[PDB]
């Protein structure tokens, strides 16, 4: 398959040369990257992109000091919705009604049940299941990047609270779930001659 | 880009047609998904089969009346390892030793560094994190499936202690995180000619 061969190409990439990615392949990405399935497709979070160079270096000291956060083309961060509800119902009801050619009645009553049904979560709850739909994005992404032969490196190991404050992503209602610096691969990164480490189907397949 | 026609092609599948899904094709997605990346290279989850129609039928009663749960030809059910940390650092380290050729000295310092790590996350925590990384499974198991032409269905609405109790995954260490009913769609099914639905660019993607 295709796609084990990109699993194959791809790696945590421990170091990135000074290549610059383009708006082109990024776009590219983030467009396969959306077009992910979501809960009730409600699609509760987004991908942020930073370049700027100070700011992510800032982002370096409050990701344990990997240097890859700023030494990349460019950063993408997902960060999940987390504030109000209308910010995830109303802006996928837009483009349902749009897509559908839903009346204004079937527009609202539909609003009103993934209101209703969102409201009775907590918020915890609620941020868990965006941050859920998020990690099927990112699954998404790094086959989308081994696809354009793009180079990334997922990384959980960030002050996540310390992103928020830093971007202030609290008055967009977002939480940074994980960062994914993007760019092409050094030469000089030798783990990428690192053999692939994964659970053999004899293990990762259970029949019942 | 080959990933947007997969995303284009598959949908969530609401009526699966009795069309039998071969092991030979079930196997090449889930070794597909078996490659996927995790969290420290650890894999903390499995996919279960199950083709048994009266078993399913139980589960169709524990999801809401979500018939397809029994329809289609397999069930592929997202399993996180939430038991003993050893059944997820042994494993790993079982499989790294072996492809990376690493002395007993380095194989039981990088268990001890695994062990240590998973073990000052409270038991909530360690399978929230597990959780965390099937879903990035998903997103590979979608377009994997999508490749092979197969029809599948994410499933988050259901019972999930149910489930555990019904398949008796506690004794296995396992915990179900969503189900995956697998094969073909029905020509009867009307949702397969509906358009998709996804939020835009220009608010998937933020520039910061
Ligand atoms: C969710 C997630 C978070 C990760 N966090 C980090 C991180 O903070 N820093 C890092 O260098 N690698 C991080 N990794 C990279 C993994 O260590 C790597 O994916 C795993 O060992 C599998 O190897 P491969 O991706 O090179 O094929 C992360 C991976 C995933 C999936
Ligand atoms: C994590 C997850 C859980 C889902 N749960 C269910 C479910 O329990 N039952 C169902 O019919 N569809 C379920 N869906 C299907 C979504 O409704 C569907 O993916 C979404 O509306 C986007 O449309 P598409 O997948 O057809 O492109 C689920 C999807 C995801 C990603």
């Amino acid at each position: 398959m295709y796609l084990e061969k990109l699993q194959q190409w791809r790696y945590a990439t421990a170091d990135f040369s000074g290549a610059h990615i383009t708006d082109d392949v990024l776009d590219k990405l983030l467009n396969t990257t959306r077009l992910t399935a979501s809960s009730y497709g409600l699609q509760p979070y987004c991908t942020l992109v930073i370049r700027n160079k100070g700011l992510r270096e800032q982002l370096v000291n409050h990701s344990f000091g990997q240097q890859k956060v700023a030494d990349s083309s460019a950063l993408v961060i997902f960060a999940a919705k987390t504030g109000a509800v209308a910010d995830i119902v109303d802006p996928y009801i837009s483009e349902l009604s749009q897509q559908r050619q839903l009346t204004n009645e079937e527009a609202e009553n539909t609003r009103n049940y993934f209101t209703q049904k969102l409201q009775a979560m907590s918020a915890a709850t609620r941020k868990e299941w965006a941050v859920r739909q998020a990690y099927i994005g990112l699954g998404t992404f790094l086959l989308a990047a081994a696809e354009l032969e793009v180079d990334s490196c997922p990384m959980e190991g960030i002050e996540h609270d310390a992103y928020d404050n830093i971007l202030s992503l609290k008055d967009l209602g977002l939480s940074t779930v994980f960062a994914c610096p993007v760019g092409y691969r050094s030469e000089a990164d030798t783990t990428q001659f690192q053999k692939k480490v994964r659970q053999p189907l004899s293990r990762f397949k259970v029949v019942l």
